[PDB]
């Protein structure tokens, strides 16, 4: 009596009538809210079942324990599934615990992904059928219990398959349901000792190209014929879609070229002719392809270019407003590796940046962010990405002049957030770690934590929720205005070009200046007991080269995501109290070289443990979401970071 | 090749497969894609004949006079229609000797109005069917041929009648054809003189009213039955639609409000009770009574708000500029006589709008449009309709100083047009009837005619090209960045409070003025050697009527036209205004207004005019974009504005 | 705070706001002042009033709890920009700002007690768009502070804590505002509905009558011994903690004591015990809302003295009898 | 008018709805505001029209379709490709066309 039914389309209405023909009370269904806009040439189910009064449940917490308790409680004992989100779930894999039948419509267990009839109709087939087997915990791991197999006519047309697809259904659920029922199934195992992946599923987007053979382009022509989204090019000025052709006799001596007729249009490919009997015209309908043919007055010898070059993928101009950074100059010495990326840039120096003097594609300007407000303006009108990679908030500064870490910090960044608006460009701009502030999560999840700050009674957190309300903004104006957006996380970066020279008196600024004076100056302080802090620090190189997958979007997976880019598993307890500066010191030189003393008389003297002045817990990142869209993992470690940095710094000395 | 058919919808789909089935050759079908056509189905019309090879046309304009010139000079003898709407009915088929045949789906000519299934089905009839009539001079009075019946039932739903209905046409037309070629049709005399107009049927008006009775409800609900959007109110915080109803025992006693049983759900009325099983919330799934009641947090007993549904109504606001000029504050007057209108207002005097300082909502704030730039900018943000209907054009001005009317009239106005573009509102933009120039044609066609111009030594055109440059402004806005506007051009407008310079340029010529003014005292009415001018115009009442039907929109009609308010057939020279001026001068007191001793028998004085040597005779509007998207027609004759502007000018002179 | 500043003599009001439906009472006395308008075009009368007055009080809180999740450009750009313009006028001509802070700055902190100056603020991660108004506001606080430590910018900050009493209409509570609690239940009150369909007792939601709250505005705006400025003052009731039901308890054995002609039918309804697919989903928050009086007790010599039962008299006096069928 | 008159002929253009007039109204109104300001400011100009100016180191290649439809440079493409010319109603429409050696010529005049 208790079974579950996922029923989809016209088999499954007819299954849901003939299970309530025979009697059967489906125990629950669990669907999701229908899509607005769609071709919705199918039947509403969720009316015709709310008539027959089956309760409907939307969970907004799948995830949620207490909604799997409930399934569990549910006791399924019979599931059966009709197309319902092909392999029902990926994350969880839990809900069969004693399996479930999973009825799928190509050949397994290849040719993943979505569409797949449409897909293996691609490759062009003569085999389909249907499949049965067993859910279990691991993917595709049941033996197939039946498969049939039907010829796929020639010259089928619609009803015809409308027709045959109906008596196929009939003939399962008039009486199959006893041998399915009866448990014939003699599953031992499948696959598990391949695993050979073809081509990893390739999209191809939908690019018509000449070069294909014509077989394929009337396979998949077929395939995504109506009613589906359909295949859409564009050449010049004038876009075309292929909706419907007939096969023809294939020609091998026919020599292209040679139009005889343009009456029905027929022309001349790589191998055979292709007949195509009509086509739309973009923004309109379906016209015949003879006064097509007639309008566009083709004569023998134009050849059509398999790829039009009109806008192609441009150039990809990326404006950075920090060029001169840490970060500013390590991208940009990275950008232009590639061939497809032009840089921009405004700020206050060329230091960093003197070995990029006339590159064939760089710019540079010198300006300021506040004064020289209309070159910004115009260029997040030509450009396409936008790195505000400026700040100014040393962390003396939020003692000594607060407001500037609003002026600067916050309205200039305002400011330029408001052109990529009005323009609709993207931005992928620079957040901070500091968003968390002492939140007591072991990983900085950046999707499921609590950012906590202090009293407003201190001016230090100023900054951080700042950046907060920015990244605030950011993404309300990117899920109400449609801005493409991507915040991205820097976590303690360390690389060679950290903060160049001391001139700027930034000795005494902060810790990591001590860190640099410490193999340089006399510094008899190596004995701190790691200080019961996880300093987790993550190299420049791999910083950039997750900013680089941030800028090139593979897929447009990347937007309005808070992407953090840091190393949580290249922890470091006092650089091993200079285990690898025992190995580094050695170098070559020997000037400056003498052994140093020891001692120890204080930890309070080196770290500040206050009340407020104090980040609880630790700094170790979560990288999930770095794992997703950019398929990107650190893989340099503590060491070689260490040795370049020294032995950058050591050659930006010189000798004296 | 005769025949051509103006077909659509499936009801057409299955006509054109009647009639490829049938062996009538029919070469030209007319369909319209219809973008606002989202519709479940799609609707897609000659697919079959696509396919079939059959070479068809898809003709999107007919009005076009490219098309009529085509579809005219074969001259055929037929014009068949099934359920094309977009009427408009002209010359085209009175032509034809033998007309045109049109299929109607309701009982004509009783109560036709548009949708007729509404119309049909609200008085719960128990037979309704269709019928193939004849054009006549009239709009939709053609006569019956014969009267289906196949009759309803109350447990009949929608699907199924409309299949019978679709097979019984479909027997129809394939028994009918024969008679149609062989005509012998017996239409008899029709009663289409005594008739009913004027009224029609809008969605908002259909709330749920209590008092209403049991039958009424039940029939608009089948009325609006699946497969459709649905008739929904507006209640506080939930979502419904009434899909399905159960007869009950017509005697709840109670209140509305009051749920007899939880199982089903079922609810009390003021007559009758509704048992709504099952309803949709907004998008997302249709999903049975009681599981949405306890998913609410609703009981039983709950009572609704009574009459008031939720925030019904919102008072939309309009923002005029202008308001104390000649059509702002007739428009004002005509706004502010109805509700859910929110008046604001702009100018630089408040000596015409004296009379509506004191309203409750007409928010009068003095100003200017170039120093108060960030009032405007507030003010389009708010409001929902703007209307510039500021001019400071008059024609010795624009010749004395072009200049000011490019920096007032082209870069103000240029600005207040990109304010609605940014805050994405409407914009009602005024154009003027000299953008048609010296324009070659009877009637100023707003889709046809060409803007002929002189030459550039010629300052006199610079008024004419800058507005016809804002008019392309505002096109290209509403075609690359979805704007919502509407074009109207005044044609000649007049009526009281026309000043001198004041309405000279939004109102009309100050011919009415002067010979009012040489009326009060002993002046001639001297004419003019080309007395004949044959100037047409326009009362300010017709006038604003159609202003006031362009705010409304009555089903988006008026979106992204050009509409001429004029009246072309009000035609009058310069003697006979003055000689009905004069009879109705006279009038009944016949005293005091001074000796009207006046005329002139020679006039000659050879020549004075040097700008007059180039005079347009084609000045006449082609009011049929007014009469299609407001369906409005002019009412008032001259005879009426002349006495009104004369009583007008007479009480409000204040003299002695 | 107008009618309570215009009984003390020596108090110009200058009042600015788009309708006087509620200071009707004021137009008339001579110290009032009263203008009509909105703040976005009226920029040079409030730098000029700024310029000539002496405190200000930027009262004006637009921020409807459907408008956090609504298009918050609208909460940033009236909320954020406007105060801040605002605050920018008091630094130029060196007066005086009492701030209206809100009690949701410290959002999920952890402590029992709401404390101005060791507690802890703590806010949801950037996806969630609803916290977007909390820390605009804790923004604006944190910028007046730097502004009163680097500009020398006399300032107060006060902190409410759900003020309620007569005249609660506006634009948050009232027929109009229906997302709120108590004016949903007393709509259920007044109309023939099941009445307390709720499934227990709920957090306990403290409450502050307006009275002392404005008593406590007015003494802050006193400023006696300028012993207040500089500071940020928690305005609440942490000892009228009281649940839903019980509430509803007491509002109707107040009821009952005089119903008028017994013409309003409560009634009750029952729910699925179970409350599948309901409200509660993560939402729970904090559970206390108890404020910290220790500033204004030190600050203010303010101690709240009206307790809940005169409060429910009043507001339901004045909900019942002010108002009628239209 | 058979002859283009810079000082009588007429000049003509669709209605709003077709969107290829918005350059010879914008172009139009440049030189109506131009004359405009030579009126009133004493503004010292000149407004030549080059009809059909044609000639060597045109355009280059771009991201368009070859440039722009330049009537020429078809019949230069087929002549490179070899694609017989598409004579469309055997050639009747004339063409009237201009050297960019005698245009500059006159331009340098100015």
């Amino acid at each position: 009596m208790k079974t579950v039914v996922f029923a989809y389309h016209d088999m499954g209405c007819l299954g849901i009538e003939a299970l309530l023909a025979a009697g059967y009370e489906i125990s629950a269904i669990f669907t999701h809210t229908d899509n607005p806009g769609e071709k919705a040439f199918y039947g509403s189910v969720a009316r015709l079942a709310a008539e027959r009064g089956i309760p409907v449940y939307a969970p907004d917490n799948v995830n949620h324990p207490l909604w799997v308790e409930r399934i569990a409680q549910l006791s399924p004992d019979v599931i059966f599934s009709f197309y319902y989100r092909h392999l029902i779930y990926d994350e969880i894999l839990q809900l069969a615990p004693a399996g479930a039948f999973n009825l799928h419509g190509s050949l397994l267990p290849k040719y993943r992904g979505r569409a797949p009839l449409n897909w293996v109709l691609v490759n062009g087939e003569t085999e389909t059928g249907v499949t049965l087997h067993r859910m279990v915990k691991r993917a595709d791991a049941g033996a197939i219990v039946a498969q049939l197999r039907i010829a796929i006519a020639p010259d089928d047309i619609a009803i015809t398959l409308h027709h045959k697809l109906c008596h196929a259904a009939r003939q399962l659920l008039e009486q199959t349901l006893p041998a399915i029922k009866h448990g014939n199934i003699l599953e031992i195992a499948q696959r598990e000792n391949e695993a050979t992946c073809f081509g990893r599923r390739t999209p191809d987007d939908s690019f018509l190209e000449w070069h294909k053979p014509a077989s394929v382009l009337h396979n998949m022509v077929r395939a995504v014929a109506d009613p589906w989204p359909g295949a859409f090019s564009y050449v010049g000025n004038q876009k075309f879609t292929v909706w419907s052709s007939r096969v023809h006799p294939h020609a091998s001596k026919a020599q292209p070229g040679s139009v005889i007729s343009v009456a029905p249009l027929l022309i001349a490919c790589g191998d055979g002719a292709l007949e195509i009997v009509t086509g739309q015209a973009g923004d309109g309908i379906t016209m015949q392809g003879s006064q097509l043919a007639q309008t566009l007055g083709l004569v023998q010898g134009s050849r059509l270019n398999s790829q039009p070059a009109c806008t192609a993928r441009r150039r990809t101009r990326v404006l950075i407003l920090g060029v001169n950074g840490f970060i500013g100059n390590h991208l940009t010495e990275r950008l232009l590796r590639e061939d497809h990326y032009e840089v921009y840039g405004l700020d206050i120096g060329s230091d960093a940046i003197s070995r990029f003097l006339n590159h064939p594609h760089f710019h540079f300007v010198e300006g300021d962010i506040s004064i020289h407000s209309e070159w910004i303006e115009y260029h997040v009108k030509k450009c396409d990405v936008v790195l505000p990679l400026v700040a100014i908030a040393t962390p003396i500064e939020y003692t000594r002049n607060p407001l500037r870490v609003f002026e600067l910090d916050f309205e200039e960044n305002l400011r330029i957030i408001r052109y990529c608006v009005k323009y609709r460009k993207r931005i992928i701009f620079p957040s901070t770690s500091e968003v968390y502030g002492m939140c007591s999560d072991k990983y900085f999840d950046e999707d499921h934590s609590n950012l906590i700050v202090g009293p407003v009674n201190k001016p230090r957190w100023i900054y951080s929720v700042s950046k907060q309300l920015l990244d605030r903004v950011i993404w309300a104006y990117g899920e109400k205005e449609g801005l493409q957006f991507t915040l991205f996380r820097p976590f303690n970066w360390m690389g060679p070009r950290l903060d160049n020279l001391n001139a700027a008196r930034i000795g005494s600024s902060r810790a990591i200046t001590q860190l640099i004076l410490n193999l340089v100056e006399g510094s008899p302080i190596k004995l701190i007991d790691g200080g019961k802090q996880k300093r987790c620090f993550t190299d420049i190189r791999d910083g950039i080269e997750a900013l680089y997958r941030i800028i090139e979007n593979a897929g447009n997976r990347c937007d309005g995501e808070i992407i953090n880019i840091g190393n949580p598993e290249n922890e470091a307890s006092i650089e091993e109290l200079g285990e690898m500066l025992l190995a580094s010191f050695e170098k070559h030189p020997l000037r400056h070289h003498f052994p140093p003393f020891a001692g120890f008389r204080v930890v309070e003297s080196s770290s500040y443990y206050g009340k407020g002045y104090q980040d609880v817990e630790h700094r170790k990142p979560s990288i999930r979401n770095a794992h997703r869209c950019l398929d990107w993992e650190p893989k340099i470690d503590m060491q070689e970071t260490i040795d370049e940095t020294l032995d950058f710094f050591l050659r930006t000395v010189d000798l004296t």
